[PDB]
């Protein structure tokens, strides 16, 4: 698996994160929009802490979350290497 480690993509201070780049996790098909719908883009994945696995792709994003945005840390996608 991915292993996440501090030095995944050590450029600036940027955050690892590990989701599935293939598509994407949708979920429970209802209400959808087939587009993509974002100021910027609409990246979901998670923080990649250090020493663990994340059984997906990692990639490295710089940007400002909001902690009562959503209920995980949506990638604003602003600087995001991949």
């Amino acid at each position: 698996a991915t292993t996440i480690g501090p030095n995944t993509c050590s450029i600036d201070d940027y955050k690892p994160y590990c989701c599935q780049s293939m598509s994407g996790p949708a979920g429970s098909p209802g209400l959808l929009n087939l587009i993509p719908v974002d100021l910027s883009a609409s990246l979901g994945c998670v923080v990649g802490v250090i020493g663990s696995q994340c059984g997906a792709s990692v990639k490295c994003c710089k940007d400002d979350v909001t902690n009562t945005g959503n209920s995980f840390l949506i990638i604003n996608a602003a600087n995001c290497v991949a």
